[PDB]
This record gives structure tokens, sequence and C-alpha cells, in this order.
């Protein structure tokens, strides 16, 4: 199983040892949740 | 207590023996989890 974001406006990133996710208009942080993620069977390898 | 779909678009049919929740607008297919629904008390016997 590989996981996606719901919505699309979002984006991942390594900001330091832990990940964050922020806005993809702004540059406002979110705390990352099992609920902001979705699953697919098939994994791809250029994800994390 | 009946569970609904957090938006409109979405809409659950029965693929085979398990279920799958689909898009309305495109036939790509997305995995079921208990974070895409929500809680209304009274429950209409029309549903699963
Ligand atoms: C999936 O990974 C392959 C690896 O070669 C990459 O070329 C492709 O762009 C990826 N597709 C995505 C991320 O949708
Ligand atoms: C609720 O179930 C009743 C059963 O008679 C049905 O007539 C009605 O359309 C349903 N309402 C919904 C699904 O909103």
């Amino acid at each position: 199983n590989g996981y996606v974001l719901r919505q699309p406006n979002l984006a991942l990133y390594k900001e330091g040892n832990y990940y964050r996710i922020t806005s993809r208009i702004m540059f406002e942080p979110r705390i990352p949740t099992i609920a902001d993620f979705v699953q697919i069977e098939n994994c791809n390898v250029t994800f994390v």
C-alpha cells in the first residue's frame, strides 16, 4: 500500500528529521496525522 | 448510528465481496477507510 493526500493543494516535505506537510499557496505548516492520507494498493517506488 | 460520506462527489459500490468507493466523475477506485465517513444518529433503513 502507498498513501497519498486527500486533496492536491497540500505537499509533504522534509523540514528536518521530522516531516511537515504545508499548503501549496502559503508557507503555513501543519502537523502530520493519519487522517490526512488515503490508500492505494500499487506502490510507486518514486515516493517516500 | 448511520454513516455517510464527507462530501457528495464520492459513491460506494459493491465491486465484489468487498466494497469499493469511487469518484463520481471518474472510475478511479479508492480504498475504504474510517476517516472518510461521518456519523448521524437516525438510521435510514434504505442504506447498507
Ligand atoms: C512513478 O515512478 C516512476 C519511476 O520510474 C516515475 O517515472 C513516475 O513518474 C512515477 N509516477 C507518478 C509519481 O505518478
Ligand atoms: C430513507 O429511506 C426511505 C425508506 O422508505 C426512503 O424512502 C428515502 O428515500 C430515504 N431517504 C434518504 C436516503 O435520504
